């Protein structure tokens, strides 16, 4: 998260880190026993961790929960990164508390300027890289869509809102990928891809979770 702040210990209770022996990827809490997340943080063997703040120290309050299945969309495009989004389900269900909660999925999409809260644990530089310790935070309204449309020419599918500074310094990064985009409570977008970070004229770009809460429920319930 470029220009963000730090949340404070666990007041994202949706946030989760996906461990591959160290952290590459956020994620959300949707039940007791799934995340979504990007399609393109998918990787077997994933360990996902829940109640982190500092991923770096083991603070006393994080469950590791393997992953016992990591789907990604069927229709997810890996070079566009069209379909942006997977679903994790755990071995066994997290005990849900203060430091441990789901997020609701939306039933109804999120309109131009509706701020939202974007957090992680990626590079906290639009030049070079440096990562945080403890997860960072970013309230960032949604773009209208010509704006969205002017920034990526072409690039923005009907799956994908942009959300952030037109002028820079405030966006996600690398290491945000498949993180929460929650906007009054409902998690209407995953870290999905961008130009750069952190650029004038070049925000995040989204998955427009609204376009596939109908798939999600699909998916976990036969699942």
């Amino acid at each position: 998260i470029v220009g963000g702040y730090t949340c404070g210990a666990n007041t994202v209770p949706y946030q989760v880190s996906l461990n591959s022996g160290y952290h590459f990827c956020g994620g959300s809490l949707i039940n007791s026993q799934w995340v979504v997340s990007a399609a393109h943080c998918y990787k077997s063997g994933i360990q996902v961790r829940l109640g982190e703040d500092n991923i770096n120290v083991v603070e006393g309050n994080e469950q590791f929960i393997s992953a016992s299945k990591s789907i990604v969309h069927p229709s997810y495009n890996s070079n566009t990164l069209n379909n942006d989004i997977m679903l994790i389900k755990l071995k066994s269900a997290a005990s849900l508390n203060s430091r441990v909660a789901s997020i609701s999925l939306p039933t109804s999409c999120a309109s131009a300027g509706t701020q939202c809260l974007i957090s992680g644990w990626g590079n906290t530089k639009s030049s070079g890289t440096s990562y945080p310790d403890v997860l960072k935070c970013l309230k960032a309204p949604i773009l209208s869509d010509s704006s969205c449309k002017s920034a990526y020419p072409g690039q923005i599918t009907s799956n994908m809102f942009c959300a952030g500074y037109l002028e820079g310094g405030k966006d996600s990064c690398q290491g945000d990928s498949g993180g929460p985009v929650v906007c009054s409570g409902k998690l209407q977008g995953i870290v999905s891809w961008g130009s750069g970070c952190a650029q004038k004229n070049k925000p995040g770009v989204y998955t427009k979770v609204c376009n596939y809460v109908s798939w999600i429920k699909q998916t976990i319930a036969s699942n």
